[PDB]
């Protein structure tokens, strides 16, 4: 026949992300899923922040946002607890204490920093009235570059999916998967891990039967894209929700059924070659998010990555109230920080104890 | 069996744009593709101006760019052979002679004002060397509907697929087609008609044979994306590049070859609701645009939209060289451009007449 | 880079049905659909014909069955409406009374010889409970090349799509989509043109916009299947429904509503290389059927294809009736026959007169 | 806006096959996998056992096919290491000495019978020259629950991939995955454990490099199809090829390479839900076949599910020659494939010694 001589790269097999980055990438993921560790998640937009010190009635300032900030970050110790931290683009560039920048300073302290790099929520305008697609990817790798060159290491893009009515549109579950595959593809081509969170959210009346069945769909789509892009599966983490009964449903669910209905869940979807998986824990109570992950941690189904956190209110909330906004409140906020981290650890090890709590 | 109430667009076959533009996008688009005229397309970067000027050591000011935009913009007489003009976003905000904002002029005198709305070629990253995707989702429904109340109606967005060694990846055909539908969806959303373009470039030694099979098959995805994102196929225009051997290749075919090729493959694949089909006219000499467009409206095959130009270099070349960049080049300027536009709504009534020429 | 020599049809642009059938498909087609003919369906199965016989009280014999297939294809005269005659795997082999096999006669005198060549409906397994795929694919080349060996020049396949509760599964969507475009391929491999036919059913109690918006989805996923293996468009044909309200909506529409929802759906997705279209009047009466065809052929909208029949009940039921199973209603039945099949004929001239039935 | 009520199976991420025996299957496949044990394919074709019988002259006969079945099947013992035998539908029907049917024998002796469902491999017709499909899904349901009532509680069904020139057409990894899925789904729903055999040849010069990028675009298609069709992945095993150079390329890997490449193209793809993999050996000597299962059980990195084995003719060459055709070769006929069956049980351990072979 007919013969013609063509680039590998022009054949269906041969589309993978090819990246000098590769060995860093994954290094930098064994690095945030080590054993006792999680990530904290410190990546709220200027706009969440005002929310986070509504209770305390602390203004919304720039330097104030640093402050609750270091308030973590400078927590000195919280290392042994907290592997990595997901920054937003306003703290990266902000000092720390010695001066150093945050990344700076947290490398020197050993932990990874990292970047929220999407560009926020819109309407998804196709599916359904609610759905919402992410943006962001223009200008990607020119951010992703300079994050890179500023010490981050991963970076973080979060898609969401609402249920309503027992389902989703199967169009915002092609969309965001497809959204989702090209961040992945673009954060390790500039050195950044990228943590993939396709978030089916706890809202509505659903119960826990229809959460596992719209995330086992919602995720395996995500992950015939990843393939379908050309993903480095051992340089990439996943940040799901556990699959848990709807907020308003009126029923609340052991921390052994969590486990087992989402261990099982992504047990049929996940390749095991992607290193960890880092929960969201939106919307549980901050002794629920460690119960739940404890349990994860201790369930008997296939589980072969890592099974860790990767939080943000369920390991600020009582700080942040203890805190008050003042320096004054500086030490209990620590203390009640260190605490959640801790407690957290120990889940990841599948030794947390609630009496403990 | 277990029942539940769903929103119908949460299904399937319910993904579909419902724009309360629809009627204005349907008599758009039947203005734009009115017998006997055509597209200008006058949409160039600002860097392209400085190609465009330089063979006649025009200096590359934003005056300059307004001259050289308001040399064919304001050649009355015009609006008899050009039905809409895309413009770019610099052009949107100048005036015209009459100091009316040129969309403001234009549509007074009868001309559809469109605009240039994608952010340019970038590198695909997946697929082979070479290959590009288009940016320019982001914030795009802001900017259109900014457009829209400047007066635009309409709105261009240019993808390229650059065949190497007889192919193209299928990374690019299928990432490329999906940006298109997004895009198409989008400006619908936002009143604005949207000109597809999916451009099989006509760079490389390929020869028409290869031209053919490459877009017959970027083409039919480029269509079952429109479907998959729901567009109004009554409100959508297509700007394809015409079938003909590479620009390299060494050969060069007849118009009624091209035309043969061109519509047998649209014929193929694009729907007979599509109103009408703009042809590019990139790497054609000023002759053979007009040549081969008038040769596909002679075409036996079936064709059953409108087949006309959206042309720039092949309506303007000539014209400004004639001109100069001066003042005084501005007659000769004028009466060229007018006979390029003449000859091509004539091709359009398939009777053009190359003694003519 | 690293570059290999592949055969092209390695390549995605390049998986296209190679037959040298080709230019007999193309002319077979043609036949098919001149103008003012159109096909009777005469392939009703051994059960099918215990309910044809069932009113008239004929015994539900091989012989019985060849009779009632004389009683149409030996009405001498009727060749001047019907082009093709979709025959059944018994009536191949029968003989007419000349002594000529079936498809002999027909040839003879002018009728192009099908087949039908799917092996009945069965539960989909996947989907909703009542959606059903279609079998038959097995040893299809085989048998194909002994019709063709026969005399037959086309083949019918027919796969259906049953609304309930105004939607039908993704699955049974693109499964039978997947299904129709295979036979369509070895159908033209081995000679015979394909007729497609994705019945999206009038049962149950949708309305006519339910009716489009399902139609268009499954006909869209029919469309994008073919091009994904590699039909040869011009040496096919299309029959679908018409676009009506459900069997027990309770509404009856017009005939231009019906014309103009049909047209307008066809137009939004078959390409116009494809030849023609053999509306199926599944449900409809034999007088709807022929008003509806006619209004069809009056519709403004696009219509590149030709517009015709392929009927079976409302082509015979009223012959039927009067020829009741005896040699003696012979006259009779035939004159019924030719009657609607003149009255069809006129309606794909889109001159029928509802005045003369 | 406009709901309405619709099953919950009209919905995408409810396609999800409900089968009852579902724990049967799932059992099936932990009795399939058990460590220290794998299976023993005897499913040739009666063709495939003329050459299987060629070099001991022996004459091609039922008898003697069943003489060659009972060889191994009646091999007293060899039940601690064989966990299941893939029969051929000739063999369930035979009977063992004592007088049950095979299946019947093979059940009291504590082995799972299980039965080649496909109907053999034939052109694809689409893609490249060389490439194949396998038909056998007409009439299934019911073979199936034949092979159900006749004892068999597991089937196979494979499917091939020829890479030529370094790559395999698109057409044909997409074909085969959607007909293994489909094979999947039926196979559970009539009570039989799947294997699922996507087999990507060891023919060809092709090295283990091309050998990785094939298999792992193949296999992640398979997957993405069994999610689509809606497999229980519990209930369910894979039969790959292990990833190795191609049998003309001159080169011999260790088997040390050959477990990281193939458990790590594993990873990449196989969700862990997936109870085990039983590789075929088609290609490797007797000895490659242990040693390189060996290895796997050896490897590293990860490996959630059993790896194990499904071997033909590298569990019996060497028998079969011993034994002869004759009843007097029979004790040494077996001496041999205890001892290969041995080796094999071994190496699922990962303790088998090179030594000893």
């Amino acid at each position: 026949s007919k013969r013609v001589e063509v680039l590998l790269t022009q054949l269906p097999a041969y589309n993978r992300l090819k990246t000098p980055y590769e060995a860093e990438l994954i290094e930098t993921a064994k690095k945030m899923t080590a054993p006792g560790k999680g990530l904290l998640a410190a990546d709220e937009s200027t706009g969440s922040c005002s929310k986070r010190f509504a209770g305390i009635g602390l203004s919304n300032t720039a330097e104030h946002r640093r402050q609750y900030r270091a308030l973590m970050l400078e927590c000195e110790g919280f290392e042994q607890y907290i592997s990595g931290v997901i920054l937003h683009d306003e703290t990266v560039y902000q000092k720390a204490k010695t001066g150093e920048t945050f990344p700076q300073y947290l490398r020197r302290r050993g932990v990874v920093p990292g970047i929220k790099t999407d560009c926020g929520l819109e309407p998804l305008v196709e599916g359904a009235k609610g759905e919402q697609m992410t943006a962001g990817l223009d200008g990607y790798i020119k951010r992703a570059k300079k994050y890179y060159a500023m010490g981050c290491r991963f970076c973080k893009w979060r898609n969401v999916y609402k249920i309503q009515n027992g389902t989703v549109s199967e169009a915002v579950v092609r969309f965001n998967a497809e959204t989702l595959a090209r961040y992945a593809i673009l954060s390790q081509l500039c050195g950044l891990v990228p943590i993939v969170e396709p978030e089916v959210m706890i809202d509505g009346t659903h119960d826990i039967e229809t959460c596992q069945r719209v995330s086992q769909h919602v995720w395996s789509e995500v992950v015939s894209a990843l393939h379908r892009h050309g993903v480095v599966w051992e340089g990439c983490l996943l940040k799901p929700n556990m699959v848990v009964p709807g907020a308003e449903s009126g029923l609340k669910g052991h921390a052994e059924q969590v486990a087992e209905y989402t261990v099982k869940t992504l047990a049929r979807v996940i390749p095991p070659a992607l290193p960890g998986v880092t929960f969201l824990s939106g919307g549980l109570s901050e002794v629920m998010a460690s119960e739940y992950l404890n349990a994860m941690n201790n369930c008997p189904l296939p589980r072969p990555w890592k099974l860790t956190f990767s939080y943000a209110r369920a390991l600020q909330s009582s700080a942040i109230k203890r805190w008050g906004g003042k320096e004054s409140g500086v030490e209990a906020g620590r203390r009640a920080f260190m605490h959640r981290a801790k407690m957290n650890s120990l889940a990841q090890l599948g030794k947390y104890n609630r009496a403990d709590d």
